[PDB]
């Protein structure tokens, strides 16, 4: 129920071989919480919940498991008053999480910290940040304590909170400007190329560079060997595509054709495999005799389109370009309908002017462009009178060339007038829901920005092959960023701290 | 030389009539909505920017591939994408139709870019930031009213 990497105490060795002989259990009430999920008690995993340690990491497991248990019953076909039964506790759990993790950040907010990053024993080893991830819970991970927890794993090991950014790349290009900047409490250098915000940095750096080298190629002229320029560019894909070979096959799942599936869940990546094997083919053909160098650089010419775009997921780490970018996102869904109208409207016209004023053109696929390019480009500006309905030394006139200017009236007046006003409208009407919903989006999925760039090479991929050296010869022989390891004392501290959380936010509920 | 220097300062000091108008019971409040709004369209300026030069580059380098380098073609990126964009839609001086000089290899594909590259600039952009300054406009007019007065 769960999911792949979670793992079941009961299912240890060694309390196979305590139960293989048939003790008492530390924490009974953890058991009981369970039992109780598992075999829908919601009155009595509610009692549950409010006793013993770890109320927060209960809370989000019962989430968790509720959600689960709904998927797998409304899978199963079974009665669906039971499905929707189980959802509503699912929300339930997840409103008490987010709740004390509320109450505990206006306590404390030191401790409200650590509660969320400590490492539960009980519970595989996860803390209630992974929790509360896995339980794909928006509510918690927008929450503002868990986004100034996500800043400060973002930021690394580095104090500078007040204008950061530029401080990063003139470390990056000034490497002596490194040994001046505050550190959290020689070594300095290897803390500073670690953190994540460094590597993201490198990493646009590159992508930059890499971006104005295709630029200079693609635009000059084209010899019949490569140059310098178009070999680091050659590099970079190459690399890159390695790199996307390597993060398959270091996935979650343990199987070769199951972490496929996984991969293929954002477009980003498909579109990157795309955008690399079509870079591959021209590449391929570019090395050939002139008509196939010709298609290559064609190809080339086409495929840089891509690389330009694909600068909006760099501008995502933005907190004010990352929802516009979603927000357009769903825009391009709800404007999708209008284009199919516009299309059917503009066809109409463009095939009424076509048969009137030319009747004697034998089939070529050039009538096929003309009811397309004109009507298309008359909304936009270029409206010339002239060209449409030809004033006719004088050229005898076409039987009923005076339908044409009208139509072309009543088209323009229904496309310009019309139909746009309502699309603003549309788009007007249905912004606030979009912007709140992008708003929790993109603070949801700064987490898994923060993970990925965490888990990367140092190098960017122009010269991220040594990189990959390290890891073949590593494979012939963390202290914080996911967890937080304490002492005994200092767990008993916090769960002293959780238990006077929890008892007060259910008194101040009551009163 | 000076006297481009002075047509600068004629635009700046043109400009400045601004500060002067704010003496005006309802002519100020407008002018610090104009000062916000700067921030917003400045905003969206990166993307529509972002999706200019994509389309500047791909006409450039399909239609002309024998080109010296010079700083000309810094230029023809873009020039012609932004007059597009305000209602200048030409067809001969893009996409030439090709008595006739043999037509490039791949011309087909720079009239498509085009209609998408329209698409997207006149239509999706501008009605977002349309909805972005008429959804976040009551916040300015309050905040703009109280900071004049
Ligand atoms: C299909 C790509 C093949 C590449 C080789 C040919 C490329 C030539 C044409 C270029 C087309 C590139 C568009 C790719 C966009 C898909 C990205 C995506 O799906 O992420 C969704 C992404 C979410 O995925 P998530 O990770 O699950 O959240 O949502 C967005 O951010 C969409 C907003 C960005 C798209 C706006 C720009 C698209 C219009 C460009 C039209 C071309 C203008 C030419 C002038
Ligand atoms: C940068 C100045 C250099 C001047 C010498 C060269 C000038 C050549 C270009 C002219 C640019 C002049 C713009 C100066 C505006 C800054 C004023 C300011 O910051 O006050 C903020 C002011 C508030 O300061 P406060 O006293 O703290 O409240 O807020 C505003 O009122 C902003 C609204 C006025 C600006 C709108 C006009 C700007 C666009 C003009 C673009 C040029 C068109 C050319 C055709
Ligand atoms: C080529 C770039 C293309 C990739 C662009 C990549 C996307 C990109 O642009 O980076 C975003 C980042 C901005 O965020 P950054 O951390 O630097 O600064 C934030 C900003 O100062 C806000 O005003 C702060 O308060 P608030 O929010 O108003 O309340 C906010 O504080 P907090 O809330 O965090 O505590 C700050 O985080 O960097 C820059 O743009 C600075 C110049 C660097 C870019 C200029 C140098 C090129
Ligand atoms: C008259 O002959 C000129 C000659 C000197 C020629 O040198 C050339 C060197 C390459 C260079 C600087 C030149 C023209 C286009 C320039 C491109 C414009 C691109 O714009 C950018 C624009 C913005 C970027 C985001 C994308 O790329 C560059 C990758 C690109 C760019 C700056 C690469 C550099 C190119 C001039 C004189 O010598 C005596
Ligand atoms: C140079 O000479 C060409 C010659 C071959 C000529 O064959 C012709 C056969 C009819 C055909 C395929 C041709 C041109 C217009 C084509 C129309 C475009 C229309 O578009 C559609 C557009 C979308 C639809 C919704 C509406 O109609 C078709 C009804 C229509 C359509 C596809 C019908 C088919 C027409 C070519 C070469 O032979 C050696
Ligand atoms: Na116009
Ligand atoms: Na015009």
């Amino acid at each position: 129920l769960m999911g792949g990497a979670y793992r079941c105490n009961y299912t240890r060795k060694r309390f196979r071989t305590l139960y293989h002989n048939l003790n008492h259990f530390p924490f009974p009430f953890h058991e009981l919480m369970v039992w109780a999920v598992l075999m829908k008690r919601q009155k009595m995993a509610l009692f549950f919940w409010q006793h013993g340690e770890e109320a927060m990491a209960k809370a989000l497991v019962a989430c968790k498991l509720c959600k689960a248990m709904a998927h797998e019953a409304s899978e199963n076909d079974m009665v669906d008053d039971i499905s929707q039964e189980l959802n509503h506790n699912s929300r339930d759990f997840g409103q008490l999480a987010v709740e004390l993790l509320d109450q505990s950040y206006k306590q404390d907010e030191q401790l409200a910290m650590k509660l969320l990053t400590y490492e539960l024993k009980n519970w595989s080893n996860a803390t209630c940040l992974q929790l509360a991830v896995a339980a794909k819970h928006r509510d918690f991970i927008a929450h503002t304590c868990s986004q100034m927890l996500l800043t400060d794993m973002w930021m690394g090991r580095l104090r500078m909170r007040k204008n950061s950014g530029l401080k990063v790349i003139l470390g990056i290009l000034l490497p002596p400007s490194i040994l001046s900047l505050e550190f959290k409490n020689g070594r300095k250098i290897y803390e500073f190329y670690n953190a994540p915000i460094v590597k993201f940095w490198f990493y646009t750096l590159a992508y930059i560079g890499y971006l104005m080298l295709f630029n200079y190629i693609v635009l000059v002229k084209m010899e019949r060997w490569p140059s310098t320029q178009e070999w680091i560019v050659i590099s970079y894909i190459f690399t890159l595509g390695i790199e996307k070979m390597r993060e398959i096959l270091m996935s979650e799942p343990g199987k070769l054709l199951q972490k496929v599936k996984v991969w293929l869940q954002e477009y980003w990546n498909v579109t990157d495999l795309i955008a690399i094997l079509l870079f591959s083919v021209g590449m391929i053909l570019r090395l050939q005799d002139q008509p196939f160098r010709s298609d290559g650089r064609v190809i080339y010419c086409v495929n840089i389109i891509y690389w330009y775009i694909r600068l909006l997921d760099i501008f995502g780490v933005n907190k004010y370009l990352g929802p516009y970018v979603m927000m357009i996102g769903k825009m391009m869904i709800d404007m999708m309908y209008f284009v199919i109208i516009m299309l059917v409207v503009l066809m109409s016209f463009g095939v009424a002017r076509q048969a009137i004023l030319f009747p004697n053109e034998e089939p070529s696929w050039k009538l096929a462009k003309n009811i397309f390019y004109m009507p298309y480009w008359m909304i936009y500006g270029e409206v010339f009178a002239d060209q449409i309905d030809p004033p006719c030394q004088l050229p005898p006139c076409k039987t009923g060339a005076w339908i044409v200017p009208a139509i072309m009236a009543c088209y323009l007046l229904v496309a310009n007038i019309l139909l746009v006003n309502l699309l603003i409208a549309v788009f007007n009407n249905t912004f606030f829901e979009v912007k709140s919903i992008s708003n929790q989006v993109w603070k949801f999925q700064r987490y898994q920005l923060i993970m990925t760039f965490h888990e990367r090479p140092v190098l960017p991929p122009p010269l991220i092959i040594f990189s990959h050296m390290t890891m073949i010869f590593q494979h012939v022989c963390r202290d914080y960023g996911l967890k937080l390891f304490i002492t005994d004392d200092e767990l008993k501290k916090v769960h002293d701290f959780e238990e006077q959380c929890i008892e007060e936010y259910f008194r101040e509920k009551d009163d």
